[PDB]
């Protein structure tokens, strides 16, 4: 199923999402729904809280063949280092973009789709993105690091966007 | 969350849903968000079919204040007597309306939310939405009960609808 | 605010209301002004609907010293007993009156002004009063229980009436 990807000013997306118990075939479910929602809505990250499911799940596709599936289920991070910063955007803040501080190098752990553990050193764009979902979890976005004129534009344009797709 | 509901002419809406095997959390889940899909886009009943999941389970409300929430797993028809029709509307045809033929009386039995089972007698629109709906999970539409010339009509206005509506 | 009372034939008089969902400043004016309008009018109950607003909000008032008001919003029958009829009348049917079928007895739970539950039992007048704004709120009106004979007459009655009402 394509679910509903929430958008500011939802408070929903504040919320901190608890560390899934069990990967069991419900987790496996919401991680099949959220990437069908991700490639829909053609995005490289997802994260549980921002389709309204208040756990620890992220999916991500850096891939341009778009056939390369990680999950990322309790991410911990283990150890970063560096610093760097693109254009990122957000299915929660759709079309707009802007530069974060972002470590360069990320090393974390997580269980997979199985429920198995793993470790992942990342750079370049998966560091990124990794940062980027995992501070959906914690209930940041990427507005939060720009400065309050900044992130006021940004909630202004998608309320604009919004109003008109709903155009009665 | 809110999950996307398939409009015709998509293919989907035409499959057979199996049994649900055993009534446990994941299917609660799944009850939860059918009701919360069915109130987002204010309709008074849905099938799992008709949000991609091929599962025989109907949530349906046909109270006037939005707070009866009635829930049929793996629904039988025992019986049914009498004829009528209203003028039906259904969520995955958008907008379209057409009297169709239906029992007046209708007995059931079903597992609610719980996996307990129920028996149920209904008249009025509460035995027009249960027919609908198990029609909805055996792939059939209300369209169906119409002339080839109606049905071309309500797949015609349904598809200006969508296109008419999809800008990116 | 005194507010203008549809009148028969009008379609908007046949829509279905929707449930209040906050009871906040702007439900409690309307309810203020619903007084003010069937006060003006000289009745003695009034849905929401007749005034054009299609949310579930009900006044009444049977007081002679226009100091026993009854608001109801988002009532519910919880249970009705026995049959009676008077002759009832309607501001939307503006002269004409007929006996119509109702409960003798009946239990609703509604919330009042301050949007706090309560229920009430119901018999005499305050029951027959209570059914008849309750199906103004689903689009009904006393004549629908007439013969079709009987609703003809009325309809040109009152097209007579607001005939000689406006003048030129
Ligand atoms: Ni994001
Ligand atoms: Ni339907
Ligand atoms: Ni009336």
């Amino acid at each position: 199923s394509v679910l509903q990807v929430l958008h500011i000013p939802d408070e929903r997306l504040r919320k901190v999402a608890k560390p899934v118990e069990e990967v069991n075939a419900e987790i496996q479910r919401i991680v099949d729904d959220m990437f069908e929602t991700m490639y829909a809505e053609e995005g490289i990250g997802l994260a549980a809280t921002q389709v309204d499911i208040h756990q620890r799940i992220i999916v991500i596709d850096v891939s341009e063949n778009r056939d390369e599936r990680l999950v990322l289920i309790n991410p911990e991070l283990l150890e970063k280092s560096g610093e760097t910063g693109i254009e990122e955007g957000c299915l929660s803040i759709p079309e707009q973009r802007a530069l974060v501080p972002r470590a360069e190098k990320v090393k974390i752990r997580a269980l997979d789709r199985d429920g198995k553990p793993f470790e992942l050193e990342a750079d370049g764009l998966l560091a990124i993105c990794i940062q980027h979902e995992m501070d959906h979890l914690v209930g940041k976005l990427f507005m939060d690091y720009l400065s309050p004129l900044k992130q006021q534009r940004i909630r202004q344009k998608v309320e604009k966007l919004d109003r008109l797709k709903a155009r009665a």
